[PDB]
């Protein structure tokens, strides 16, 4: 029996045989009041006091959110969907502890992506197990809100203020900080990690004064918050939430009314307007995320982190080798996970239009103009290749490259990695290659169980890549440092120095799309 | 090893497997097969080109070191030999601008760029691809041995090539 | 080698006697004796002393390295067995100190300097012996890797104690 005594009660957790070893796991510790009826698009309210047992045993409620419908019975897609209940009453957290319980253990909190609509902390990819196991540090997972039940905002209007999936993130970490010695963790070491929408809200974290104290190092796996899909402005923001009011019905004049309005809907018939709150949207649409609410973020993010305003602690950043291929099977023309997707030029064409909707002719063009130059026209799957980087080096690799520059040039250390692995089990097509989302089987450890099919020199990687980054945790230093390992130079603005992360060998190299970034980053934001 | 380290200490020898054979992992059945072929022009070829670069750069002058990494499309000995010696020759020389002649488009490119290399080297001291965005060709020095690829795909700089076996040819092989 | 390197690689040992046997030369008698005891004393306490003071200033903190070379005039061991292992230990505490004791003057001055070393270090993180016109004891820095000797006729400024030895314990031998 394992009881462990928190602020706010006691908790039981349960006992796992990991690699003839043992890990405890608190699955579902609750963190916040259920946010329901009152509480509906609220900031997370604090948690109550329980006299008994609180029994977490098994993973809790995911927060209320569509499901990915495109691919049914199709494992890399439902891979993904949501594998507990969805319930508004989804605020809960795992921890999962090496046994014997460790004394002062380093703590990685993980945070999903899912592009702030969808994901939860159960899913199997997250397991913290592993990393418990192996590595004796403490795995923290939190559910947060997502789509407009978390992100809904009428700016300055605490009914719903904006950001409250955020602030449920901010409240988790705060847990954190008055239980983890409880549970054998050292609050003052403390690590955060998150994929995609969920590395974006790890640099939020590091721009928000209400986060700062409540962590010590970050983890950003293929996300910024400088990506373009991770911040919503004032404007667009407003016109979603009344064209959400509008959509079912809750046209008001009293805003605070438009919102007492949307509290009597209920969860599905919020759920089922959220995609047609924007006249057209991509398959990477954000309709409800984080905004500028002067409260969790005080300024537009781009100018506090040009002006190096936030957090200065180490960070660790990193990308996948097709981040943008896993989008184009989401609604561009001629793509398919099931042939090889040789499209056209005009195909090509009508794909930028799929995934840069408003979006000047002229903007248009110059994307095609940067990515066709071809070396040369022979090769059939050119375009095929094409829309895939435009994808991902738009959203996902320029901006991870640019925010590493910059939060680097006020004096940090930074560390960059190229994941450049496709696993011997993705059930994507080849063309995909190494896709977004599938380095995080890897991070977790998923590949050191034998039991499980991945080839030898899988297993050899992610032990490497889970040592990595638990060094990175407990030190600030991604090192390997026993098998003679490359050793991982800090990023540097200058020499932009990243370490590749694959099975046959590990290098560095230097300036990851030096000429496609130039082109989104300092060309683009104009058109 | 004995075929090609014919008078060769035992020792010798088993310093050479140790080095080559610590598997990544023992799994793979072309480890053996790889490990030999890297043996030969480690040995032979690749640590005594970049020693010599090295020293010959450690007196002041421009040194510039290239990695070949294309296999030739019309290569007649099988996969496995993969970049062999002596096949870059024809991409220097030009063959493959010659179309009648069955190489492949990128092929073409790739020569027509080498031979661009090559007489600015001859010409000007520099062996630079100036007029088409290529990727440019860093000096190389002691300490950071900076070199570039030669292949189809993208070239890259890069930076001490094949560090951790020529460590062992050049420091302690010339030992036994 | 078998005695003290027991399981241990067969390639291992062959490999310390490769390093340790190349003799200057294959003349002289105690040529195994003097080089059994350096493989042990390298390989249990010099190179990893000297990779733990390297490793350690290479984080920014002052560091000072002695080299140990005084044997004592009251040794009970035989005289091949040198300046033996643990025999600093009454240098360092005064025993020389005492005059009705047996040591030579050579020695009292010896250990009483080491002494006002050891305490300046104490007291102030410096091992200087300020007043006596005494060799001035450098920090140990990576690169430099400066260290003191420790003797009775001259103390001297010297590098990278066994340089070549402890490449091998620190660099190789971990692989076998
Ligand atoms: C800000 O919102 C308005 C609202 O338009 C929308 O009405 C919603 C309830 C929803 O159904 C949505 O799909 C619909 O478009 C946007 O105005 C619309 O914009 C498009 C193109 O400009 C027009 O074709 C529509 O006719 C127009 N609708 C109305 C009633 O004015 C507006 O575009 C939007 N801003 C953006 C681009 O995000
Ligand atoms: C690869 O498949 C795509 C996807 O479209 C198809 O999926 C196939 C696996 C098959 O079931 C097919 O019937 C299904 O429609 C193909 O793109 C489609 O091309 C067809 C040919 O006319 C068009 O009718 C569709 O508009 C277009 N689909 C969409 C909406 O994108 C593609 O042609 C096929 N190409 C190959 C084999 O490279
Ligand atoms: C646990 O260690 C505490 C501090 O450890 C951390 O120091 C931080 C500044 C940060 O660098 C972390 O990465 C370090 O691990 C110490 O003050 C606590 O008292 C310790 N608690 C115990 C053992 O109960
Ligand atoms: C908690 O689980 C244990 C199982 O032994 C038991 O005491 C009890 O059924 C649980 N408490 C509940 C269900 O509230
Ligand atoms: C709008 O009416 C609502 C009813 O609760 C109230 O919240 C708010 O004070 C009113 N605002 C004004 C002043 O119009
Ligand atoms: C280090 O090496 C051993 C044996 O070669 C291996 O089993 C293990 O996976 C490695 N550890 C790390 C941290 O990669
Ligand atoms: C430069 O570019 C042109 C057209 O893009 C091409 O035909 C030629 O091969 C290139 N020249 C060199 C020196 O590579
Ligand atoms: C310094 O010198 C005096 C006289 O020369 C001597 O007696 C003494 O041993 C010395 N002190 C130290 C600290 O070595
Ligand atoms: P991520 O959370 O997967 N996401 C960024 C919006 C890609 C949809
Ligand atoms: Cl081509
Ligand atoms: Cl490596
Ligand atoms: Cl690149
Ligand atoms: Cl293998
Ligand atoms: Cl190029
Ligand atoms: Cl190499
Ligand atoms: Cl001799
Ligand atoms: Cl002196
Ligand atoms: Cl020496
Ligand atoms: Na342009
Ligand atoms: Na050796």
């Amino acid at each position: 029996d394992i009881i462990i005594a928190t602020k706010n009660g006691k908790v039981r957790g349960m006992q796992l045989t990991v690699f003839g070893g043992t890990v405890t796991a608190f699955l579902g510790i609750p963190y916040a009041q259920p946010p329901l009826g009152r509480l509906r698009f609220k900031k997370p309210q604090s948690l109550t006091k329980w006299s008994d047992i609180w029994n977490a045993t098994k993973y809790a409620n995911s927060c209320c959110q569509n499901i990915d419908q495109s691919f049914p019975g199709f494992h890399g897609s439902e891979m993904w969907n949501p594998n507990t209940d969805l319930s508004e009453d989804c605020l809960y957290l795992n921890v999962w502890i090496p046994a014997p319980k460790p004394k002062n253990a380093t703590v990685l909190i993980w945070i999903y992506g899912g592009g702030f609509q969808t994901g939860t902390s159960s899913l199997h990819v997250y397991d913290g197990k592993f990393l418990a196991r192996v590595e004796r540090v403490i795995v923290v997972s939190m559910n947060y809100r997502v789509g407009a039940l978390g992100f809904l905002a009428l700016p300055g209007n605490p009914e719903a203020p904006g950001n409250m999936g955020l602030f449920d993130q901010q409240l988790a970490l705060q847990w954190v900080q008055k239980n983890i010695a409880a549970f054998g963790g050292n609050p003052k070491s403390v690590t955060l990690f998150g994929e995609s929408a969920g590395a974006a809200s790890v640099s939020l974290h590091l721009l928000s004064p209400g986060s700062h104290s409540l962590f010590t190092r970050a983890i950003l796996q293929s996300g910024s918050f400088n990506a373009p899909w991770a911040v919503t402005s004032l404007y667009e923001a407003r016109n979603r939430t009344l064209n959400l009011a509008k959509l079912t019905g809750c046209s008001r004049e009293n805003e605070t009314e438009i919102i007492k309005c949307l509290r009597n809907k209920d969860p599905q018939e919020i759920l089922l307007n959220e995609a047609f709150v924007v006249p057209y949207g991509t398959p990477l649409s954000v309709n409800f995320g984080p905004t500028v609410d002067g409260d969790f973020l005080t300024d537009m993010p781009d100018i506090l982190l040009e002006l190096g305003q936030f957090k200065k602690t180490q960070i660790l950043v990193g990308v996948n080798k097709d981040e943008g291929t896993a989008f184009l099977v989401y609604g561009a023309p001629g793509f398919s996970k099931d042939n090889n997707s040789i499209i056209t030029r005009k195909e090509f064409q009508e794909g930028l239009k799929i995934f840069f909707p408003g979006v000047s002719e002229f903007g248009k063009e110059s994307i095609l103009f940067h990515y066709t130059d071809w070396v040369d026209d022979q090769r059939p799957e050119n375009y095929r290749e094409a829309l895939g980087d435009v994808v991902g080096d738009y959203n996902f690799i320029c901006p991870a490259l640019e925010f590493t520059k910059k939060f680097s040039e006020w004096g940090n250390n930074a560390f960059f990695y190229y994941f450049e692995h496709r696993s011997s089990k993705l059930p994507w097509p080849e063309w995909m290659g190494v896709m977004h989302g599938y380095e995080i089987e890897f991070v977790f450890g998923l590949p050191l169980e034998r039991r499980d099919q991945y080839t030898k020199a899988e297993e050899i990687l992610s032990r490497s890549i889970v040592k990595r980054w638990a060094n990175f945790a407990k030190y600030g230093n991604p090192q390997e440092t026993q098998n003679n390992s490359t050793s991982w130079p800090v990023f540097k603005s200058t020499e932009q120095k990243y370490l590749t992360l694959n099975t046959e060998s590990t290098r560095i190299m230097t300036k990851l799309r030096a000429q496609q970034c130039r082109f989104w980053t300092s060309f683009f934001p104009k058109v």
